[PDB]
């Protein structure tokens, strides 16, 4: 039974014997250590993993009627990854000295990491923060109650935890150098930078910014907007399923209140003001785009001589980070998590609508959801290109935030958000709303999406594909998007296949409202790269499950497509069960990208030497000059040279041997097989567990 499968997997995730959690009760990114993808080591963790943990405990708590584990997980999150410490040392010193009339100092982003550090020029004065005052008034504090995105759970980078030294799990930053800094190209550095590592007198600050004084010791946290929102989404479900401890409900509210910082342009510039390359500061809420941008970041001085702090929003918004279930939870009486601030609920209400419009606007001619938009073209408020489509005066982006790899190519970026739009369709209908613009947008988007996705889901059959990843039809032709895609298949009992990536081209038409939507005939998703990602399966199953369920609440029966989505969910669940290895539902994956452990592509500026967390001098001697075409002048070292303790990993030998014996450094190609791995990712196993659970809850009953 699906209930039983849910409980089984839940116990496999929680078991001390399996190693999904650290000795301190903190979920890791993955049981395995040698992995690199967003976190760059498997025993980092993320705010995403914490949010998934909460989701898992919500469903389990509903089944056992005991909420103690949900509460314990929230306390753990609070203790280790939210940098607010009522009691011990202040984890945001000098946040009180924040100046909401000058939230931060402008610096340009750059098209390559090679062009960093960027000058803190204050070229563009920052606009007004219009929520700081409400938050202070509501909570008696402006300490940001959001999860930092990245935690070094085993202190693998050896920075320690400056402001809470008895905690082994330490706050760490990576990404900080623009769209071309892949996970392989970032330099891990402590969130709390007392300059005891990095360059003497400078810490790591001078990799990223330059200014005319010596950088003070300082701290810097950065959230992920989909993580905190998924925490709130989990608390929404708990409350719907009977949870009602105020102490924790109110903590989710407070989290949603601070998450509003994700709705603001990076430097509080008026939305649209950079369209012609001359931005200007926002007044009131003029810098509020009402979307979740990729992050909000906050920082300040360390020590008695550094009494300042700052905030940034973000200008780039990615469809895959919007969470309109959280927005609903935070904005309506039926959602149940309205904040007590003066405009928290009403800002989230606008956001819910704006997120739904964004999905409709971005939906390709065939039904897939294109990338997003920005208020800062090239991250320096460049004029938008002639003819660029816009959404509320923000420029369309096919790969918001990151380009290596392009951030909306991964099919996971379809499943994740479409799962939540499906949830919201269900929620609206169950709350008695068949008529609002909001349910019509949600429904229209998800109905088209489900149609789209079902062409590339294969259960008990293996799709035919070419050596470049394209799906082929029965005549052997590449299928290059379009509706009614007919993929050729062979019989393959017990296998499943999902799409891996999308190649995007074209643009949506400029947004004019839902009543004028064009169907984006010049926006094309080519779906490719058949794979067996069990994380994506779990997320998809839930999208199909909630969507089916909604169609039956709406109409009394499963609609035509409701039936197909229900059957796809059930079939995926049944085949997936065979891939349980006793620890997780898993499959083997090839990682052709793992030549980037070794490639010399980690940039350091000229004249910069310092000490890495692991003790090694960086950049050190194992370097090549940076590429003049990327506009820097500095050097590259490798991922592996920067992190010498990786050579101590038990899997390191076999990876290096495989690289030696198979990768051709001249052609850039794996000739004799790419490295292969079988990974037990926390988020992925939770997406699987929760898929069995919700099928039982919504379909079995
Ligand atoms: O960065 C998004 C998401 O990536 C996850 O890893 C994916 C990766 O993007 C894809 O190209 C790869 O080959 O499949 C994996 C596994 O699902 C990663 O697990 C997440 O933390 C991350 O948020
Ligand atoms: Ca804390
Ligand atoms: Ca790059
Ligand atoms: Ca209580």
């Amino acid at each position: 039974s699906n209930k039983e499968r849910f409980l089984t997997l839940y116990h496999q995730i929680k078991s001390d014997a399996n190693g999904y959690f650290s000795p301190e009760g903190i979920p890791y990114h993955s049981i395995e250590t040698l992995i690199c993808e967003a976190p760059d080591y498997g025993h980092m963790t993320t705010s995403e993993a914490y949010s998934y943990w909460l989701w898992l405990e919500v469903l389990y708590g509903h089944y056992t009627r005991d909420w103690s584990k949900l509460e314990a997980a929230w306390d753990n999150m609070e203790k280790y990854i939210i940098p607010v410490n009522e009691d011990g040392n202040d984890e945001q010193p000098h946040m009180s000295a924040y100046n909401p009339s000058s939230p931060a100092t402008y610096a340009s982003e750059k098209p390559y990491p090679d062009q960093y550090p960027s000058q803190l020029s204050g070229a563009r004065p920052a606009g007004q923060d219009p929520i700081d005052g409400e938050l202070k008034s509501t909570y008696g504090t402006n300490e940001t109650y959001l999860m930092h995105w990245l935690l070094d759970v085993d202190n693998w980078y050896k920075y320690g935890n400056l402001l809470n030294p008895s905690h082994k799990a330490a706050y760490v930053n990576t990404f900080q150098r623009g769209q071309q800094e892949s996970v392989w190209e970032a330099i891990p550095h402590p969130s709390q930078d007392d300059k005891s590592f990095g360059k003497p007198n400078e810490g790591f600050m001078s990799l990223f910014t330059k200014e005319n004084q010596v950088p003070a010791a300082q701290w810097r946290y950065t959230n992920a907007t989909d993580a905190d929102a998924r925490a709130i989404q989990a608390i929404y479900w708990a409350k719907e399923l009977g949870y009602n401890n105020s102490t924790y409900l109110d903590k989710a509210k407070k989290m949603g209140d601070f998450l509003r910082y994700g709705m603001y342009d990076k430097y509080f510039q008026t939305i649209g003001s950079g369209k012609q390359g001359n931005p200007y500061p926002g007044n009131g809420k003029g810098a509020c785009h009402y979307l979740m941008a990729w992050y909000t970041s906050w920082g300040g001085g360390l020590g008695d001589y550094a009494n300042w702090s700052w905030r940034i929003g973000a200008s780039h918004c990615h469809q895959g980070y919007q969470n309109p279930v959280a927005a609903y939870a935070l904005s309506s009486d039926k959602g149940g998590l309205k904040p007590s601030s003066a405009t928290g609920a009403s800002d989230w209400e606008k956001t819910l609508k704006r997120q739904l419009e964004f999905y409709v606007w971005l939906q390709s001619k065939e039904g897939a959801i294109a990338g997003g938009a920005t208020n800062s073209w090239n991250g320096d408020y460049s004029a938008y290109p002639a003819g660029r489509s816009t959404f509320y005066d923000m420029a369309y982006e096919d790969a918001p935030v990151y380009h290596d790899p392009p951030s909306n190519n991964w099919f996971g970026m379809q499943a994740w958000p479409m799962e939540r739009v499906a949830e919201l369709y269900y929620i609206f209908v169950k709350d008695g709303d068949k008529t609002s613009e909001n349910v019509q947008m949600a429904k229209s988007c998800i109905t088209k999406w489900v149609n789209y996705a079902l062409d590339y889901i294969f259960i008990g059959s293996r799709p035919v594909s070419d050596e470049e990843g394209y799906f082929l039809d029965d005549q052997g032709r590449r299928i290059l998007g379009g509706t009614n895609a007919t993929v050729a298949t062979t019989s393959a009992p017990g296998e499943f296949w999902l799409p891996g990536n999308i190649a995007w081209s074209g643009q949506p038409d400029t947004w004019n409202g839902f009543q004028s939507a064009t169907g984006n005939p010049n926006l094309t998703a080519v779906t490719k790269d058949p794979t067996q990602d069990t994380g994506v399966l779990g997320s998809l199953v839930k999208a199909f499950t909630f969507f089916a369920a909604a169609t039956k609440l709406e109409t009394g029966n499963y609609t035509a497509l409701g039936v197909r989505a229900k059957d796809a969910a059930a079939q995926l669940l049944e085949v997936a069960w065979n891939y349980n290895d006793g620890v997780g539902i898993v499959t083997e994956e090839e990682r052709e990208d793992y030549d980037r452990f070794f490639k010399k592509e980690v940039y350091f500026p000229n004249g910069w030497n310092g000490t890495f967390g692991q003790g090694n001098q960086i950049p050190g001697s194992s370097t090549i000059p940076s590429d003049p075409q990327r506009g820097g002048n500095g050097v590259y070292t490798s991922f592996a040279d920067l992190r010498p303790n990786i050579k101590q990993d038990p899997a390191w030998s076999s990876l290096e041997s495989k690289y030696q014996s198979s990768f051709n450094e001249a052609t850039g190609k794996w000739e004799n097989g790419a490295p292969v791995f079988t990974y037990h990712r926390f988020w992925s196993q939770v997406d699987m567990a929760t898929a069995y659970a919700e099928y039982h809850r919504l379909i079995n009953l």
